[PDB]
């Protein structure tokens, strides 16, 4: 499943993922890819902050679903 993330700074990041993967996995796949830790990263889909425990499937995440990446600040 191709997914996109939009970073604060204007940088477009894409990752082929599975729908059964945890969101917490894809925060650590950014640490692999782009160097950013899980801890200070909060991810956004359809207005909602996406939370530990649950999966991209639960949050209905699909083919070219664009997500948003807040560094440190909660809110935005």
């Amino acid at each position: 499943m191709q997914i996109f993330v939009k970073t604060l700074t204007g940088k477009t990041i894409t990752l082929e993922v599975e729908p059964s993967d945890t969101i917490e996995n894809v925060k650590a796949k950014i640490q692999d890819k782009e160097g950013i830790p899980p801890d200070q990263q909060r991810l956004i889909f359809a207005g909602k902050q996406l939370e530990d425990g649950r999966t991209l499937s639960d949050y209905n995440i699909q083919k070219e679903s664009t997500l948003h990446l807040v560094l440190r600040l909660r809110g935005g």
